[PDB]
């Protein structure tokens, strides 16, 4: 089965106790409930299931959406978001970079 | 926004089956009256009893649901069935289509 890469961290608990002093400007609540946990090394973040790492974070971006576009094929993410979620970000990705450019 | 079926009486399923008596077409009746659709007797006409819509000429691989939504996506019904993702995404599918085809 695809099992969670990281175990001891599938509890929302854990997650956000790692972000105790956060920084940045991306909230860290919605980090937390999108999977992810601090690594302590700046603004590193990773998926406590799919294994997924983030950075450098820009102040707008989503979690959820930055989820599903670099990494889709995580089953947390599906069992929280679904397919069609998941399908949109890309889809949205591929008509932008294809409106833009003409 | 008041957003109320268009055609009360076809609400329920069993009502839109029983349109579909003689249906000779192509396309399932089962799965364009699960879409909101009934017959109206003349040709492969369907409309939906929510939103009023209406559809004809369908090809045999075309989807209800999809169709639906391509066509009428602000309706009720399609949205409390299906949902906004399911919805948006037909139409984000038909304008990448679209965009890609082109080069
Ligand atoms: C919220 C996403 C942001 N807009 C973005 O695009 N970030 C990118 C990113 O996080 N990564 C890509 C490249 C950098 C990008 C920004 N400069 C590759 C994957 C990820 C990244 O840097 N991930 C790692 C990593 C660091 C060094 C070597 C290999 C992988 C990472 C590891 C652990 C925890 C978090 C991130
Ligand atoms: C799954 C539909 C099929 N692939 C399609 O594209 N059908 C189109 C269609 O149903 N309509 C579009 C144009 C004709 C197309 C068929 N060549 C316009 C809207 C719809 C249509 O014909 N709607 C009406 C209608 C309005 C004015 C005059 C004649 C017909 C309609 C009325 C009653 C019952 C069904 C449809
Ligand atoms: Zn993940
Ligand atoms: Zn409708």
């Amino acid at each position: 089965t695809n099992l969670p890469r990281n175990p001891s961290m599938a509890d929302y608990e854990a997650r956000i106790f790692t972000f105790g002093t956060w920084i940045y400007s991306v909230n860290k609540e919605q980090l937390a409930r999108a999977g992810f946990y601090a690594l302590g090394e700046g603004d590193k973040v990773k998926c406590f299931h799919c294994g997924g790492g983030l950075t450098d974070w820009k102040p707008s971006e989503d979690p959820w959406e930055q989820h599903a576009k670099w990494y889709p094929g995580c089953k947390y993410l599906l069992e929280q978001k679904g397919q069609e979620y998941i399908n949109n970000i890309h889809l949205t990705h591929s008509l932008e970079e294809c409106l833009v450019r003409t």
